[PDB]
């Protein structure tokens, strides 16, 4: 059936057909919803996943049952037949990578999906390769401030024990450090990966914002450590355009929001390596990072230089803080030209998305739970906006960190 | 399904089993191929359908009780069945319409104050036959609930639908609710929310004072005749100047609000039996007022008038002066409903109970249904613990259920 959603400030409803062309499980039971929780090949199963992603390939540029998509089936399939895999052409991989992001459930800057840089890094056989073309990434994505969203994909995965895998979560992200009283020195949330690094020799500085080094496996390899170059790292200090003490916080953060530890699957075949990297919306920083209890967790210390009455709750002296905290975030990166979108823009921007989708494609997955800005929800138009959520492929998956199955 | 779920909390680390699940009695609206989680929503019964409907429920009443299997719980099964034989219905003793009420509430996956769930004041006005009587019994209950802004909540209970054709409805969404006028310019007075409402009761004979927080009067149906109009003593309604603690500007906006939340429009299912009319009420969580009642566009929406007042920039949306004065508002919200001694939760609170509340739940029951939608809270969402709280989403009965708006359906006599 098809079927309808609301938006109930605008009275607006969209049609979805979309989902009826979905097959992969969302997690959900007739019974049972699971809207809330985080994670709910051979040669017989490789050929429909390819003849499925090459037939809405063929079809996306009209050119359905043409001569080109014959001769293109007949040749992947002759060629899963004799080497167990195939290669996509460069053209699919392009389409194939932007149709997930396009298709990613939980991404409020999907309006933005055509555009995307693709980097080729399938010829790619040792880490200091991967190195090179991680480097030329960054160098590219940040583009002296004016961030352009880009993806760099290494060799598909072949039997499981040559893997490409980037094994820290984003390619720049900050060190965190166990204290000896048990505290955590700079971000909690890559303490095990900091000391996976320390374990293999980088020495840390054991500061607040140490800019963690790449350790990237090739072929199913050990992995290798590189510092990026820092005049590849874009980094901003925040300060506040009123709270001139704001400077005093020592905060900082980078420019750069490009996450590695993902699984691009298209036609079947899977990318363990695709680093791919946007620009960020400021709560991101401003509220989950810097304000999450397993996170930077500064909103006592801002409250307390904002002077707040902090006894009890119902002062919402923790909602101040954090307004503050968000306006510096985004005060900052603007005043150093570096791109962000605030949540009022972006969301905004995904309801028009929105709209596009259903006019144009009949649909569009979205994850309410994920889209809705981590701070002032109902003031935002995707609050109001009924969504559906489905599985379309290609799209983007997780995948188990490196640390757990590799062996050395 | 499997019979062991998990979810985690990702800001403790804590996990919990579910089992309850497996009880459950509904469809969701959601399949293994779509989720509909963010969809706000997705002639009687007969004979042979209501037997194992009230089964279900006895024995899950002398279950809880303690005394399944005994001889008080085979007779009251031999007296339902006998009952629906010859009557096509049953009636539910004072114990299990309490048990029911209570339960119905405990099962509101929507609901994020259901650690209150096991106190909730019952009245039983099942002897009902006129609008005049259920008026009688309506402010009754605003009395009580209301007990001078120290609030207790509580609900009242109407006959059981029967054949469809003698429902008792309250026509009132809320019992206290604001008017909301649609000019003939295209602005609104009053509440937006309840203009249609507003429109039926003119059309009713209402002679609307045409202000904007002009208490709605109830609309009143009983045993299937039509509707009457009734005004509520104004002393038992119980209202709240908003102001703030530091801006004094705040009150010359001449904003209030009613102490009271008393939903008026859901149906209970209790075994089968449908109660078309049951008005229950608890108090408010702050933000409800805040955020939603207030700011909201389709709303009171006053955020761009306070942030005038709060001079602030508001050329661009990146000063979040949107977000500064909705702060601002909801601890005026706060701090009025406090001073007039009137009983309100903080969303912090709330939400932090509520963790507690279905942490015991997963205990002592083996689960308990949640909807993350609507437990998070409408604002500062990831500086509560719900956020991070992994929730299953279910529905057992019995429960509080929507039902069509009875002008939709209603036989004028
Ligand atoms: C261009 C500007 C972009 C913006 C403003 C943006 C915004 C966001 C935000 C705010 C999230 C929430 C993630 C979180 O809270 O941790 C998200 C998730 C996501 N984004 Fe986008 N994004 C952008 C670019 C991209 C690109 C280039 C891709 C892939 C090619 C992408 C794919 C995804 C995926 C797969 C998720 C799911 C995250 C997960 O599963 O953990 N986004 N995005
Ligand atoms: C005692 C204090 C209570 C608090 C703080 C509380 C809190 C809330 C809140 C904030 C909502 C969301 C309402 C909305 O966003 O429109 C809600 C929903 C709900 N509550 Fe409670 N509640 C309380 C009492 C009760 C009582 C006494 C009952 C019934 C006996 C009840 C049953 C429900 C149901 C069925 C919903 C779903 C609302 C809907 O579907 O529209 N609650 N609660
Ligand atoms: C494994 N668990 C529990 C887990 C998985 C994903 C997350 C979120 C990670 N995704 C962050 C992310 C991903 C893609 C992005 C694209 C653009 C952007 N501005 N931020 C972005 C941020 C958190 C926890
Ligand atoms: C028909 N539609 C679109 C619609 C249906 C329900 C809602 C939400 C109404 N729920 C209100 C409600 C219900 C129970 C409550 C219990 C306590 C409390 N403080 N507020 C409470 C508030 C909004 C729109
Ligand atoms: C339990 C819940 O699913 C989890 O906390 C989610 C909630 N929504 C989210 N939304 C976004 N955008 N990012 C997140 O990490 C989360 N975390
Ligand atoms: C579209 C979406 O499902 C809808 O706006 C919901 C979201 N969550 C909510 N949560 C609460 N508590 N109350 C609401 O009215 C809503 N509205
Ligand atoms: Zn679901």
């Amino acid at each position: 059936r098809f079927l309808k959603v609301k938006n109930w400030e605008t009275e607006v409803v969209l049609t979805d057909t979309l989902h009826l062309k979905s097959t992969l499980e969302t997690g959900c039971t007739e019974y049972i919803c699971m809207g809330s929780i985080m994670h709910p090949a051979t040669k017989d199963q490789l050929f429909p996943l390819a003849k499925e992603f090459i037939d809405q390939y063929y079809s996306s540029i009209k050119r359905f049952g043409s001569k080109a998509h014959m001769e293109r089936l007949e040749e992947v399939n002759k060629e899963i037949d004799t080497t167990s895999t195939y290669q996509l052409k460069d053209t699919e991989l392009i389409y194939g990578a932007k149709h997930a992001w396009r298709n990613a459930s939980r991404c409020v800057g999907r309006i933005q999906w055509s555009k995307l840089q693709v980097f080729d890094a399938r010829d790619c056989t040792t880490a200091h390769g991967m190195f090179n073309y991680i480097c030329n990434h960054v160098k590219y994505a940040t583009n002296k401030g004016n961030l352009r969203s880009a993806i760099t994909i290494f060799p598909q995965r072949t039997d499981g024990k040559h893997d490409f895998r980037v094994w820290n979560s984003q390619l720049i992200r900050y060190a965190g450090y166990k204290q000896p009283d048990g505290s955590t020195l700079g971000d909690p949330a890559n303490v095990q990966f900091t000391e996976i690094c320390i374990q293999q020799g980088w020495k840390p500085p054991r500061g607040r914002f140490d800019v963690l080094p790449l350790l990237l496996q090739a072929n199913g390899n050990d992995p290798e450590l590189f510092q990026i170059p820092p005049e590849l790292v874009l980094e901003v200090p925040i300060r506040h355009p009123k709270f001139e003490w704001f400077k005093d916080l020592g905060l900082k953060w980078y420019g750069l929001p490009a996450v590695s530890n993902m699984l691009l699957e298209i036609g079947g075949l899977e990318f363990s390596a695709c680093p791919f990297s946007g620009w960020y919306m400021g709560t991101e920083i401003g509220v989950r990072d810097y304000c999450d209890n397993s996170r930077y967790n500064i909103l006592e210390e801002v409250a307390k230089k904002m002077n707040l009455d902090m006894r009890k709750t119902s002062s919402l002296w923790k909602d101040q803080a954090l307004v503050e905290i968000n306006i510096a975030v985004l005060y900052s990166f603007q005043s150093d030209k570096v791109t962000i979108v605030d949540h009022h823009s972006a969301t905004e921007s995904f309801i028009k998305h929105m709209e596009n989708e259903y006019r144009c494609r009949g649909g569009c997955p979205a994850d309410w739970v994920w889209i809705v800005p981590p701070m002032s929800g109902s003031i935002t138009p995707v609050f109001h906006q009924e969504m559906l959520n489905y599985r379309l492929t290609p799209s983007f998956e997780y995948q188990p960190d490196p640390w757990n199955t590799h062996v050395w």
